[PDB]
């Protein structure tokens, strides 16, 4: 996340942190959202290669023991079937991981909310991108969870020429943009949070930036639409 502030510990409970073996240790690669004791949302291009996988849920510090965490081993991948490894751009950026085992509910840890079916935010909702993704283009990881107010930037805008064009699906959602605060390399398959009639829920699957850089003037962070994949969530929960 560039142009955000450290977040108050544990203020973000449903945040994992997506980590893959690496030989010796453990590596943060991705963000990702809890929706269920046993069930983790997250984008598919950070499990669309075969790896080891694990996620933390209650943590803040990626270097140090908060006393909050709950490790846990990934059990099952399921990637959205039109997902293509090469083609971002093209949408359908979204996976569901099986967890070995439920993790426990309690004050640092609980699920995200999912928005209804069809659900379309108006331009400049509030929404907050949460991550331990790059600080600055071509940076470092940020140590503790990080968070930027990233308002909405609708369809109609984002899809036109001066923003992305048609490199914009309606499939997909755009916050930011303004050249200061954005995601960043780490910060992808995380949550956008927007507060909805008092309600956070999360609207967002963090998806791609631009070639030209993290944090780029009309150039927004790009998300998958949750909304747009409530059925096919509720299906592969249902079947696994
Ligand atoms: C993660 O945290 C990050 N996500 C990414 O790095 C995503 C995943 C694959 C590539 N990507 C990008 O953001 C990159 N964007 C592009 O590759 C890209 C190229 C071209 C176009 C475009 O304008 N098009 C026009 C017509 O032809 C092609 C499409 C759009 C996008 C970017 C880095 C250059 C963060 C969310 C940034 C991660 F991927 F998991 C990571 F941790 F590995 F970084
Ligand atoms: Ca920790």
């Amino acid at each position: 996340v560039v142009g955000g502030t450290e977040a108050q510990r544990n203020s973000w409970p449903s945040q994992i942190s997506l980590q893959y073996r690496s030989g010796s240790s453990w590596a943060h690669t991705c963000g990702g959202t809890l929706i269920r004791q046993n069930w983790v949302m997250t984008a598919a291009h950070c499990v669309d290669r075969e790896l080891t996988f694990r996620v933390v849920v209650g943590e803040h510090n990626l270097n140090q023991n908060n006393g909050t965490e709950q490790y846990v081993g990934v059990q099952k991948i399921v990637v959205h079937p039109y997902w293509n490894t090469d083609d971002v751009a093209a949408g359908y950026d979204i996976a569901l991981l099986r967890l070995a085992q439920s993790v426990t509910l309690n004050s640092y840890v609980q699920l995200g909310v999912l928005p209804r079916a069809g659900t379309i935010l108006a331009n400049n909702s509030p929404c907050y991108i949460t991550g331990w993704g790059l600080t600055r283009t071509n940076g470092q990881l940020a140590q503790t969870l990080q968070q930027a107010y990233l308002p909405t930037v609708d369809y109609a805008i984002c899809s036109s020429s001066s923003y992305w064009g048609s490199t914009v699906k309606n499939s997909m959602v755009c916050a930011g943009g303004d050249g200061v605060r954005s995601g960043c390399q780490g910060d992808s398959g995380g949550p956008l949070h927007c507060l909805v009639n008092g309600q956070y829920a999360v609207h967002g699957v963090t998806s791609f930036v631009s070639r030209l850089g993290c944090n780029v003037t009309r150039k927004p962070t790009v998300f998958t639409r949750v909304s747009a994949y409530i059925s096919w969530i509720n299906n592969v929960i249902a079947s696994n």
